[PDB]
């Protein structure tokens, strides 16, 4: 069944290669329906990330170990400006829209990923390190093909697994080039409406369904 808008629920990434959530995203739904989930990620949620096992953060660990050494996770804050991330169900990417202060539209972020899987509490994913960032004049350019390149070498991914990560690279690349959507849909303009609560994270945020 879909959520009805204004519900609570969890955004979440497994751990690369694991079974564990490291991810967790309390957000609102705006949208739940055959064709889309829309979701709203207000600021000042709390959410859940991953860091070194020292409490480090992980961009900051050296390429060659980056997702080597030993992770654990980290209740904060999210910080700037909320994030809207939009998918198709069946999908393995989901598209986030970044603003600047003043709803200033910076970017659509396209976050190749396993199509998410639905579960009581909200939606599960695993994150295939390749992204796409396409700014409001059309254009289009990767981000972290060095991250992808890192996780093949340390076998976070398969060829086979990396192909399939190629493949939906060139599907988002073709819907973009279309400018079709959700590029085209004029979501850089939604707002969210002002009487949402900041939804709490929940004790059991990292509870797996069978
Ligand atoms: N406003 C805001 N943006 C965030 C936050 N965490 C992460 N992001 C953004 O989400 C993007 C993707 O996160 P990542 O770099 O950890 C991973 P990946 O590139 O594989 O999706 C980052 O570039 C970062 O800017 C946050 O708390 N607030
Ligand atoms: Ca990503
Ligand atoms: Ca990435
Ligand atoms: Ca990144
Ligand atoms: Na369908
Ligand atoms: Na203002």
């Amino acid at each position: 069944g879909h959520w009805a808008p204004g519900s609570h629920i969890l955004w979440r990434y497994r751990e690369n290669g694991g079974p564990h959530v490291h991810i967790a995203r309390p957000v609102t739904v705006v949208r739940d329906d055959a064709d889309l989930l829309a979701v709203w990620l207000a600021p000042g949620t709390e959410c859940v990330k991953p860091v070194l096992a020292d409490g480090t953060p992980v961009h900051l660990e050296p390429l060659a170990t980056r997702y080597t050494k030993p992770r654990t996770v980290q209740r904060d804050q999210w910080f700037g400006t909320g994030v809207l991330k939009l998918a198709r169900p069946g999908e393995a990417w989901s598209v986030w829209l970044f603003w600047d202060p003043g709803w200033r539209f910076k970017n659509w972020y396209v976050n190749l990923e396993r199509p998410l899987t639905r579960w009581e509490g909200g939606v599960d994913s695993e994150d295939h390190f390749l992204d796409i960032s396409v700014h409001p004049d059309r254009t289009w350019h990767w981000r972290d093909e060095d991250e992808f390149a890192q996780a093949l070498r340390d076998g976070l991914m398969d060829p086979a697994s990396a192909g399939r990560v190629r493949r939906a690279g060139r599907s988002a690349v073709a819907e973009i080039r279309a400018w079709g959507s959700p590029f085209a849909d004029g979501w850089e303009h939604w707002r969210p409406d002002p009487a949402w609560p900041v939804p709490s994270l929940p004790g059991d945020w990292d509870r797996t369904p069978a």
